[PDB]
């Protein structure tokens, strides 16, 4: 509980749902291709922290969509915030979801991390 009519931000965001695959590849259980760290410094806010797409893996649920594209910060998560918060809060409460999830991330924003792998 938190919203009620209407949800929306003042800023421009991508508000995508993310469908969980039953089967594909792999034997061990993920949650979904989606990586976030979280307790990163905004490009642009007034020294503040934040969670963004550490990177996507090659053709997963998350780059399914398209529109989630790494380098993205994101807003919400689950409806949870992650700004404001730390790496391990903040994959906690991503790495916490036994199917599809949803995941608020901004339109006009780009970090560009150091990810090599």
């Amino acid at each position: 509980g938190s919203s009620g009519s209407s949800g929306h931000y003042i800023f421009p965001h991508a508000r995508i749902k993310i469908t969980r695959d039953s089967k594909d590849h792999t034997v061990s259980g993920n949650g979904l291709g989606i990586r976030i760290v979280g307790g990163k410094e905004i490009p642009g806010h007034s020294g503040e922290i934040g969670a963004y797409i550490a990177k996507i893996l090659p053709g997963g649920s998350a780059e399914q969509t398209g529109k989630l594209m790494e380098g993205m910060q994101v807003l919400e998560w689950n409806g949870i915030p992650l700004t404001s918060k730390t790496y391990e809060e903040v994959q906690s409460i991503i790495s916490q979801q036994s199917g599809e999830a949803e995941i608020c991330v901004r339109l006009d924003l780009n970090m560009s991390g150091p990810s090599s792998g």
